[PDB]
């Protein structure tokens, strides 16, 4: 039985509004309703992995797992295996996989982050799961961010706390947060960003939704505008939204948006909004294609509609050679030429690099770089031809061209990372000097850039 080089992944997010689900939820897992929907001819074809995020989930883990498994079994005639389940308060993540994948999945991790302080600590935060699928690392985050149209900056702070503090993936990748630890990272949930239009415009917004005219609403969606201004979710992707706002509905129908202020809402308006979202970030030049992104129309127990997204995702095999794992493959090498980091910092410490990759036996520390002043005020750290030659464990180009090098630039004085990025080895040529580039981030915000040239030697 050959190992796959692609899988499909289902991502669901549903804020259940503290109510039990209806008896049939299959439309969610079939990607049927409004938006980018899945073709009927695929209904019996199981996804490889199903990741279900709920918020305001009133069920026990047992109760929800039985509903999920019975749902998938009815659709596909396959009995899915539970990879992981993790709950923080009423925020939950379930990962299910086809039974044939059970011995392809390992290194399963779960964690949660509680956001806020005092008043604002006790119901918002995130849960996550990570694991390896053969040679590919996968991370999943379900977050319930702060509510309210006038709290976008709190949501952005919630995001940074979650990516800083959620402890998933390989703990040896110590300079890197979750935005660099995975081949593919999916971040979804009730992100709670709203359509920022005046309250007086509520009925006009409803009119537009009835006409399926979303453009003047999406141009005011806080998540898209905050992303465009680089305030949140830097270097993440989202499919185009072509489904109606998923919040706030009257329960038991989808015919009415319930937007007006009530004692139950703290006297806040809830204008129709795309609260419920799926975003992703994959390493450079790895295959990832969104094949559905939409909302169900027939699940009406909550004031939110469920959201689905599905993806093709490239995966690699657990490579063994005569040499690595457990030795190098002298036929292989990675050289950096003429590299420099440009940093936004005001500090004047010396800096060194760390190179991390599962194609190395362990991470590699560089010598300190040479600091110069840039023309427009910046710090330029030059490494010259001084960088250590990296010795991959396997030299086969079918393995090495699919790998990635994570880079951290660290202060000599504090050993703290001032920026993290990632370089793909999926090059146009081997034995050839080629330009490389990554932006550098720290705590998910832009801190600089790293650019230079690479020269990769494989056994071919
Ligand atoms: O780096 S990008 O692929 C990120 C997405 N966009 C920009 C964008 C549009 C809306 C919000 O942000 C193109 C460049």
């Amino acid at each position: 039985q050959p190992e796959p080089d692609m899988i499909t992944i289902f991502i669901g997010t549903w804020n259940m509004g503290n109510a039990p689900p209806p008896k049939k939820i299959t439309s969610w897992f079939l990607s049927k309703g409004q938006g980018k929907t899945r073709d009927d001819s695929a209904d019996y074809i199981p996804h490889d992995i199903y990741v279900i995020g709920t918020q305001e989930d009133p069920l026990s883990e047992k109760e929800w797992l039985e509903i999920l498994k019975h749902s998938l079994q009815e659709i596909t005639s396959v009995t899915f295996k539970t990879v992981a389940i993790h709950t923080l308060w009423n925020i939950r993540i379930v990962v299910l996989a086809k039974p044939e994948h059970e011995n392809r999945i390992s290194h399963i991790c779960t964690d949660n982050v509680k956001t806020g302080i005092a008043n604002t600590l006790g119901n918002k935060g995130a849960v996550g799961v990570s694991f390896m699928f053969n040679g590919t690392s996968l991370g999943f985050v379900n977050s319930h961010l702060t509510s309210g149209s006038e709290k976008k900056l709190r949501r952005n702070q919630n995001y940074m706390n979650i990516l800083r503090f959620l402890a998933l993936g390989d703990k040896k990748l110590s300079p890197f947060n979750i935005t660099h630890r995975f081949t593919h990272l999916f971040w979804f949930g009730d992100l709670n960003y709203r359509v920022d239009l005046p309250t007086w415009e509520a009925e006009t917004i409803i009119q537009k939704i009835k006409q399926q005219q979303y453009a003047d609403l999406l141009s005011h969606d806080q998540l898209l505008t905050e992303r465009r201004e680089q305030k949140v979710f830097l270097h993440f992707e989202e499919e185009e939204i072509t489904f109606a706002p998923t919040y706030r509905f009257e329960r038991l129908t989808r015919d009415k948006y319930a937007y007006t202020k009530q004692k139950a809402t703290g006297m806040k308006y809830n204008l129709p909004s795309w609260c419920d979202r799926v975003l992703w970030k994959s390493y450079p030049l790895v295959h990832v294609v969104c094949q559905s992104y939409g909302s169900t129309s027939d699940i009406m127990t909550s004031d939110h509609s469920p959201v689905f997204a599905t993806f093709e995702a490239g995966v690699t095999s657990q490579f063994v050679s005569k040499n690595g794992p457990g030795t190098v493959d002298s036929q292989g090498q990675i050289e950096f030429l003429r590299c420099y980091a440009t940093l936004k910092t005001k500090s004047q410490t010396k800096f060194y690099l760390e190179f991390h990759s599962s194609c190395l036996e362990s991470f590699v520390k560089s010598q300190e770089g040479e600091n110069e002043e840039g023309s427009e005020g910046e710090l330029v750290v030059k490494f010259g031809e001084t960088l250590p030659k990296l010795k991959p464990i396997i030299s086969d180009p079918e393995y090495l061209l699919d790998q990635h090098i994570l880079i951290s630039i660290k202060s000599s004085d504090s050993d703290e990372s001032y920026g993290e990025g990632c370089i793909a080895l999926r090059l146009e040529a081997t034995e050839t000097q080629l330009p490389i580039y990554t932006p550098l981030t720290h705590h998910g915000e832009l801190t600089g850039h790293f650019q230079g040239e690479i020269k990769l030697q494989t056994s071919q």
